[PDB]
């Protein structure tokens, strides 16, 4: 198909991320090709060289087409594409469960595979859910968590998501009704942990769990908030018997500056998700990990077994590429190329700060943020940050990224002289 | 890792579906490669082939390493491993989307890719209830199927599968309470379908949907009902205006004889999901389709949007080796293939009618079932098929194979016979 053609077939078929179907302002850009932090996408019929300044929603963290994670791919699919997981094993899964139990925060000892953030998320809850039957308390069974929030689209994850962003006016009585303390503050605030706490006490013997996004909430709105909340969080869960459950999702392997987000703290939550950066961005994985004291609760309750399995759990492709992306980011010195990559988004989006429609500037690890005091259009966004040979999706009201790591110097600050023009654009309407 | 390596992460580290950590009664057993129909697993310590009379769950219907799915895969990594779907589209997702429209039962026009099965229901079910809310009917919000059903893990989708399969006695007080009717029977009865419509009339004012999976009920227990029943669905949902869902996710892709299990029927749902056979078993893919008046009603809503999109939405890889998939499948005689291979279980399945233990056999096109009497011991049935060159994996009282489209008579001879085989230990 030419690029007309596949906004043809698009236009008329496809749906998108959120979207419409006959109703978009604006076509999808036609994407032909992806090598390193670079993508191939078409304007006006041409091929232009762009960079990924979105890692490709925070997926690709050593880039499009690496040949360590290529070769991983294709070593695999020689000898074994994939085999059920019910009754089966093998070494892509079994080389994969024991890198992540290493490298996770410490207690989180096994390890449930699945095929998306959304379903490990679910898991988590099951799980958590699971344990308090286990443990002759099935009244435990509702979530705890803060505003502004993302877990997800599927209807259990839906309902921990902040309300607002997420229209749940849309939704209920169909959706759980979970408990929300307030959005938690960019600096730390011994208040907000003692109304969180008194929050959680009313409700203790009705919660399975508190879940939240670890350091930075993602598609809820780029928030950052000060580790020791973590801290906050893990000892109240201890006091009053309440699982934590941390979303690292889009947290996970070394985008804020720490492997996982929980390392800020030093906190060990009881179940744990990652997804994103998983297989480096090649093919959809999750993971849902928690203690063995959790493992063992649920193994001997009613059911014997956690309820859950899904047709390509462990896939083999899936994990061998993501146990080379794991090994990749292990070989070389992630912390010092993170501590670099967010100097040159610092040291590139200080000048926004000064910006008529800019109300923050903000970054932490591999993650810049230009807040806006207004919603950003991507009909002016979008192909402005071309111009300036970047691709940016802004949301809301935030122009961010989150680049590959694999960015050089120069290319982070090609990422955020783009973000500035973008921003400057914001204010002139 | 070595296979004793293997097995001992496994048992520290490892959940497999369904399972304990730390209480299993049986090991799993080290798979490490899969060709063809065959997979090599390790018994005694030794590599041995063995027919992967499942296809893997379902998944694998070209087999394993088909030249044609692996060169697709390898040919599009060289290109683009994955974009964001947000703002982006590319080749795989359009020829992939151009392909499902084509094929599938009249009237289903867009598609909405998601990464599982159970994703891609809650995606269905995501539609009905944002299409009901933009007619202004935000009370029809809730579910009805029948019985016997499994629709996936997920919490929605659990609260539509069969409530002694999916032990919702575990689950009191979590799920959606959704409208069952009771199992639908094998010989077509009007006096089923005219129950089923009293009891969706009833409620009519408060569901958005009945989903099905038509013809064959997977997980749920391997049940086949006539497809007439769903013809007499699809007028019970015109007439009650209700919009109709069948999971296709175990059944598409020639599994049951016909392209989709509905082109039995001769009938289109309102929405549809495909899934486990939708990449040849290669890597997890889901699409939802929906007609083109559920698609506008939706984006003319007060959302102006499906709410719905996974990080890894359309991605290239698995699009491009679907569409090879798919391509490879309909540029061939499949519903010949399909055919020879019902023939071949049945032939090879009869002499265990007679065997003490065993109940019912029944085939429905590259689907085998044996059920017995009682449960099948897996410690017992899984070495014995092993001993014979088979895996199989038997649920409750069901011994059962879907073996890839690619099996020999000679496979499907030996297939049958180790089956045959573990019905008859059964009866020990
Ligand atoms: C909810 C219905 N149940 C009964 C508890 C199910 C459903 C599906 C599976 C799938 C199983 C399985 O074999 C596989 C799941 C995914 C790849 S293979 C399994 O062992 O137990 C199940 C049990
Ligand atoms: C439920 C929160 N919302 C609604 C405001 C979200 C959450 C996530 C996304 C992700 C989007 C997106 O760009 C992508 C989704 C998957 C790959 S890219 C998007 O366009 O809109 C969203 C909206
Ligand atoms: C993206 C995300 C999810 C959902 O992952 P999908 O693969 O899109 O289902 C869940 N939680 C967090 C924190 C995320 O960033
Ligand atoms: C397996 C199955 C599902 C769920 O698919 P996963 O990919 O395992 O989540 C849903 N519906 C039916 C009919 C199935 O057979
Ligand atoms: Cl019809």
């Amino acid at each position: 198909l030419t690029p007309e053609q596949i906004i043809a077939v698009d236009g008329a078929h496809l749906w998108h991320p959120y979207s419409s179907i006959g109703r978009e302002a604006v076509s999808p850009v036609v994407a032909v090709a992806a090598h390193g932090a670079w993508l191939t996408l078409i304007r006006d019929g041409q091929p232009i060289e762009v960079l990924d300044a979105m890692s490709s929603w925070w997926t690709a963290i050593h880039g499009h087409g690496h040949p360590a994670l290529d070769q991983a791919l294709t070593t695999q699919l020689r000898v074994m594409n994939h085999v059920m997981f019910g009754g089966l094993t093998h070494e892509p899964a079994a080389r994969l469960a024991k890198l992540l139990v290493d490298i996770t925060p410490a207690g989180l000892d096994t390890v449930f595979f699945s095929d998306s953030g959304s379903v490990s998320v679910e898991v988590a809850a099951k799980m958590a859910l699971q344990y308090w039957r286990g443990r002759g308390l099935p009244g435990k069974r509702r979530l705890m968590t803060w505003r502004g929030g993302y877990h997800g689209d599927t209807f259990l994850a839906m309902s921990i998501c902040d309300p607002h962003g997420g229209m749940h006016s849309l939704w209920t009585d169909v959706l759980a009704a979970q408990v929300f303390a307030p959005q938690v503050p960019r600096d730390y605030d011994p208040a907000y942990s003692a109304a969180f706490e008194a929050q959680l006490a009313q409700h203790a013997g009705e919660l399975a769990a508190v879940v939240v996004e670890p350091v930075v909430q993602g598609a809820g709105g780029m928030r950052f908030h000060d580790p020791r909340y973590l801290h906050d969080l893990r000892d109240i869960c201890r006091r009053y018997e309440v699982l934590l459950i941390f979303d690292e999702i889009a947290t996970g392997f070394g985008r804020t500056g720490a492997l996982f987000a929980a390392d800020h703290a030093g906190v060990s939550p009881d179940i744990m998700c990652v997804g994103k950066a998983l297989t480096g961005g090649y093919l959809s994985l999750a993971a849902t990990l928690c203690t063995a004291d959790v493992a063992h609760t649920i193994s001997a309750g009613a059911a014997g077994a956690l309820m859950h399995g899904p047709t390509f759990m462990a896939n083999p492709l899936a994990c061998a590429v993501s146990v080379a992306s794991v090994e990749l980011l292990l070989g070389q010195d992630w912390r010092t190329r993170i501590t670099e990559l967010a100097a040159g988004l610092t040291a590139g989006l200080d000048t926004a700060r000064a910006l008529p429609a800019v109300t923050d500037v903000r970054v932490c690890g591999a993650i810049g943020v230009i807040e806006c005091d207004r919603p950003v259009d991507l009909a002016v966004a979008t192909p402005a940050a071309l111009d300036r040979g970047v691709w940016l999706r802004p949301f809301r009201n935030l122009v961010y990224a989150m680049p590959p790591y694999i960015c050089t110097p120069a290319e982070i600050t090609q990422i955020t002289s783009a973000m500035v023009e973008v921003a400057r654009l914001v204010g002139s309407l």
